[PDB]
């Protein structure tokens, strides 16, 4: 049937159909995402008096960021679970058309929020050295939205059009290692002045960064990443992509909180760990 | 098919109907838009107490704004959803009667809530000089509702009816500008006897204002703005009007009020930003 | 058609049905109600510490009393969404049965809450001369209490049987007019001992209360103010009801709840105006 | 039809059917119910700082149960409108199979909380003479649940066999005679030492606690109070039940609660009413 | 009916249907599970200040465990829509619209618990002998490895019974090192402390060991009886949800109630 410019998971959904495993993992594993967010939510909020004010905003920043990620999370748990029915006779689950198709396209346009929130935040807790600070907030948040939009644009053509998929994605990578850069930058200024204890902590930090951005890319690729027709272009392709997307969630956007708050601790005045 | 004096998003549905991208991207912008606001919900509670007793209204009144605006951005969001389906055999979205007719009305209804607020919370950052603050408020209060109510009776004929579709239009235009009039006043009264950092402040404040109100009438225009039988009196001019809306909503209300508590730090005694 | 002892609203959507614009407004002014009230909550919460402990009561009582309003309206806006379904063929709303027929019953109800509440509160603003506390309390509430039970009952008969209706609603009335009785007392020992400024406030929550609360018998009788098969025993009439009961609700509650926490501001040695 | 073990509603839902009246009271009561929970869990949180501290897990316990009752009290309100659908020809509404049947069972297990919190609660306002904490505590908790339970497999019988429903109910019934017992003896007990205004308090709430909680075994027994074929084993009794719950809902958490942080008031050391 | 790899619920509401009983007492005690959940997190926040601020994040940890209500809300509806009457024979059966019940939403969501409910007891007791980094890392990975062998066992509690019981097995291994840990743990958080917080760390290991177990009898509930014995069925069903239900409400409501009830012990303020 006639599908367009939609998402792998739909044209799986409707021809191969997915297994019990396949869609009920997929549902368990949104459904843990969205459950991250909300209790991280209460652990930012109660959290926040835990550092001196200046550092309070970062708790503050996270604290929206999870807002944003439990709504979407949310959203695109019910999104999957409409999206595909059982079929009594097959015992798989295929495309029901009038749940809407599946998109991935939720989680990009929430990012347009996360990402330059979670950028932002670092930058009250480090201090910077050479760098101004509405230079590097500006970078960021400037190749953040091109990043994100780029990628957006993309992935609705991840099936219909590869080469669509890969330049718009090329694009955007661009402007992902842009941050990368800025992001290592403000790591390293932040480094400078401050205990051993706290340089030990934004290490952590930015190998977190590195690895858990990095995933995101990744479940862009995922269906391709054994060629054509592989193992992944599949429903474990299907599984693979959105653990990815939930691994990447909780780490880009918890743990790095975690970690930032920790950080606000050490380079508090008043506060021990 | 009989539909009346219904916004042209159905018309679009009910004959060409939506693409994936069409459809998808007006979902997310729309979902997006409601993330925002309980993440800027959560914002201004947060951060109350970062400003003097006195200019706390403002906060106060920033979140009362972002959950009337949640609570509407998320209606119409499930309003899109259920209003179109999903057709397999041409891989489009038709209108889905059902599901009642998309209306913007739900929007204009609430700004009965968000413009008289967000007009008044300034009076509670910036003193005036000259005007009375009671006569501010009034010529707002009652402007605003003008605006809103012409316009809300206009958009219900933005198909069914050119004339009174531009008639009305052309009413509410004419509260606007006295709006803007009023806002220059308090903004240029409110730059006096306060620093050059507060006055910075302001100064953007009135350039986002002018902007971002603007484009709320652009969303009007929109489906017209190229013509009849243009570009954007299509799917791609539905996208455009959500689009417009949302930047619209999140600059008037969450960088609004953003700035507005900036501006608040720098009036406060013992806070220094 | 078999309806029996309901509301006209059915009558209307069962044999004419509802325009776009009937069905949409009488949607968006119920939407507005619940979306009022919920920012109302937000309002009373976050201004409690505004004024001195002892008034501090009457703010909680606000936020307690929006609570019941938010659950109530938004109900109400989801029962009118349910029992009314477009026909794509005549392009009106007609009552969809399995969606329950349309009742203003659960409004009458929830008034058990909100009527008892908003007659307590001023009670801990004003102080009483002459009259006892426990005396005027048990009056408002028995007073409120009749007056909501019999005018429940007569709404049911509103279209199956005249007599009833006018009946119970006189009976009501009655009830009623004791309540503005004794709210007036209240209101003039009130402003006994208290600056003008005080003595300002409580003349505008009088005239408030008053209007306010005589559209609620407005909205009752309102089918029938145009006599029989009149302008009102129709769409028109739906609509007017459901905008008065929304002015009226955002009148007697939110309004009311912000001029008596104003009020409470002046008579807090420590707080302002 | 085939029904089985359920309870008496399916059986008039499914033969007789229920009146607009019947079905939309049944409705309204149980939003009250709902309603009035949330509006107390606000009430409760927002007057915890009213009493000492040693008093102020009372309100938090209040808290607890109006969680509890309103998530419950949420659910049944939309098991009643599920289970029950309108019936164009006749104007009634009979049993919809699809929405399950309609059970009072949700209630009865949501008491495995409320009971035990409720009895609990007071124990942290009087002070003991004779009785030790531990002992009461662990009698009520041993009692309340023994009654709850035996109730609650009684019920599913309340047609289907109306001797294991008396049986059943006999039992229940026991053990809450003995937990009247308990509670009269800590009433007393609270008596000793304290202000005359304390003891009326705690007069009222042993008069409020010994209606509002025999009201429960009341509603029980409610269709048959009539005996067989009585005026109550129909939508009647139906309405009665749900009318009766409703009450003894409001008064056995809400009031009781109310009147118990009264008391915690006149036994503070710090604060005055 | 073809049915894969999926929860024996599914089998039971396919062919023997439940009655309403049945239906109705596991649609309940779903429900008492999530409202309980939402009730102790508004316990957990509101007593936060209880405690010297050194012990608070254990009310935190508390109120973040309370990812419980969304789970068992989420599974309450899964029930729910999963079974539907049928007029004819009054009996509730498998709906395939709205899905096969499947277990696995409460797993996953271990995933969360048991990390949170092993770390949030090292912020109210000390260690001795043992180092904070480690106890943490060792519960952490035999905790997440218990729950995903377990997790993935459960899709072949019907359609393959050796891999159910295998996988069930190394799961079990990862759940006894968990006991010896926190066994550990315990015991050097006993020493140097009062009679009275000695006391309550007694109860606190006697509630872990029997409500951490009951999870496993859950696990094996519909075989306890053997093949085609009592519990191959829906009284299995009934018993299955309510096990869940106990375990869940003393795993983290009573556990975390008593966490607190130390901390207060061990507050000097
Ligand atoms: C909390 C959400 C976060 C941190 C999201 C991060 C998203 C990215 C780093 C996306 C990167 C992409 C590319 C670099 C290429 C493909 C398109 C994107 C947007 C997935
Ligand atoms: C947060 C919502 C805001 C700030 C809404 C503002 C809305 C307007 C400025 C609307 C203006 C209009 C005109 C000036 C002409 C067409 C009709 C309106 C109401 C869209
Ligand atoms: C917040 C809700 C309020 C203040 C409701 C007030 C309701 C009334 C004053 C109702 C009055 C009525 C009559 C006096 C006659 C007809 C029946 C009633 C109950 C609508
Ligand atoms: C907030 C809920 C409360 C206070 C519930 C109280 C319930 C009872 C006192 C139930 C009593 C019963 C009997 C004594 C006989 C019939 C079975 C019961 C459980 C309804
Ligand atoms: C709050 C949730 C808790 C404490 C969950 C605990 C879960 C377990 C201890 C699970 C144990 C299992 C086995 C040891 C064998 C079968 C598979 C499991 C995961 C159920
Ligand atoms: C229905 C589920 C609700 C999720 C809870 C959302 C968390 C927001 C509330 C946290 C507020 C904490 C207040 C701190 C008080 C410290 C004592
Ligand atoms: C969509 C592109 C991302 C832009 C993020 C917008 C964030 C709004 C807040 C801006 C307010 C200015 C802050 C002043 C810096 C101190
Ligand atoms: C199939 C060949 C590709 C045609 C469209 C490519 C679009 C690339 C956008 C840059
Ligand atoms: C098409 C490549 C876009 C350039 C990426 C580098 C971003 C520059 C921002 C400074
Ligand atoms: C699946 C395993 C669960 C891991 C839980 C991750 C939670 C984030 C912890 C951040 C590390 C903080 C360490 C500080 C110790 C004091
Ligand atoms: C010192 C200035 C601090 C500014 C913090 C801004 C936080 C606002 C949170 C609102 C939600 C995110 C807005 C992003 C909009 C992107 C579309
Ligand atoms: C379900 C999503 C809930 C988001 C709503 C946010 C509610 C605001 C709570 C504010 C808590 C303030 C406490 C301040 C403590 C420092
Ligand atoms: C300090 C001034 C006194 C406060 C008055 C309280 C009124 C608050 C309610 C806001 C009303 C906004 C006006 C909107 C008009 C809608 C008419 C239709
Ligand atoms: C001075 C009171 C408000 C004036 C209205 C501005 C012009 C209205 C246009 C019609
Ligand atoms: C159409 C009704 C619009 C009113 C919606 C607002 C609901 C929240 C109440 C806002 C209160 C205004 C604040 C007035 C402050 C007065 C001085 C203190
Ligand atoms: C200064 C901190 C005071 C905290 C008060 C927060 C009260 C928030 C409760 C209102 C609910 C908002 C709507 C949430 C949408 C879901
Ligand atoms: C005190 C009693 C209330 C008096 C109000 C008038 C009662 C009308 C009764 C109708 C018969
Ligand atoms: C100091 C005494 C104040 C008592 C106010 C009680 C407020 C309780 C709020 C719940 C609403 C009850 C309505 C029952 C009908
Ligand atoms: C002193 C300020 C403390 C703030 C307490 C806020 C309590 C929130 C209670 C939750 C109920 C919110 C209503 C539900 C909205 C949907
Ligand atoms: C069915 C009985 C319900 C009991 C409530 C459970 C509460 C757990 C409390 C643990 C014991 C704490 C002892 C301190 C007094
Ligand atoms: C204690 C057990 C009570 C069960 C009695 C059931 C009697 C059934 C007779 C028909
Ligand atoms: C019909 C309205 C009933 C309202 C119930 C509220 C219960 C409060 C009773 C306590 C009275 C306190 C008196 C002032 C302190
Ligand atoms: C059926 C089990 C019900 C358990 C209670 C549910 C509510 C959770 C809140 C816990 C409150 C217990 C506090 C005890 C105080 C000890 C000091
Ligand atoms: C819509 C129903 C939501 C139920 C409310 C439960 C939320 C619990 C969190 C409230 C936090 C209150 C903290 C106030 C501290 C004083
Ligand atoms: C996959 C599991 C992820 C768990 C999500 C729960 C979110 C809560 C975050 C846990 C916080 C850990 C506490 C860090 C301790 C450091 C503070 C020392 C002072
Ligand atoms: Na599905
Ligand atoms: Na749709
Ligand atoms: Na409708
Ligand atoms: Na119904
Ligand atoms: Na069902």
């Amino acid at each position: 049937q006639e599908l367009g410019n939609a998402n792998f998971e739909n044209f799986i959904g409707a021809t191969e159909g997915f297994s019990e495993i396949a869609y009920q993992f997929t549902s368990h594993i949104l459904t843990l995402g969205y459950a991250v967010m909300l209790a991280g939510l209460l652990y930012f909020i109660l959290t926040i008096k835990n550092v001196d004010k200046k550092f309070q905003m970062s708790n503050i920043l996270s604290a929206v960021v999870m807002v944003s990620a439990f709504l979407l999370l949310y959203a695109q748990a019910q999104n999957w679970t409409s999206s595909f029915t059982f079929n009594e006779e097959v015992g798989r689950y295929f495309l029901d058309p009038s749940g809407d198709l599946f998109n991935n396209g939720y989680r990009y346009l929430n990012w347009l929020i996360d990402v330059p929130m979670l950028l932002f935040q670092i930058l009250f807790v480090v201090s910077l050295t050479t760098s101004k600070f509405s230079s590097v907030r500006n970078q960021f948040w400037f190749s953040g939205a091109m990043m994100i939009i780029t990628g957006y644009i993309g992935q609705f053509y991840e099936v219909s059009n590869l080469t669509a998929f890969l330049v718009w994605g090329a694009i955007s990578s661009a402007f992902f290692f842009h941050i990368l850069w800025v992001m290592k930058k403000v790591i390293n200024e932040g480094k400078e002045g401050i205990s051993p204890a706290g340089q030990k902590i934004l290490s952590n930090i930015w190998i977190l960064f590195l690895i858990s951005w990095t995933l995101y890319p990744g479940a862009y690729l995922m269906p391709y990443l054994t060629g054509v027709d592989g193992f992944l272009y599949s429903e474990d392709g299907v599984m693979a992509r959105q653990l990815v997307y939930t691994i990447a969630d909780v780490s880009s956007k918890v743990i790095y909180g975690v970690l930032l708050g920790n950080l606000a601790i050490t380079l508090s005045k008043n506060k021990e760990l």
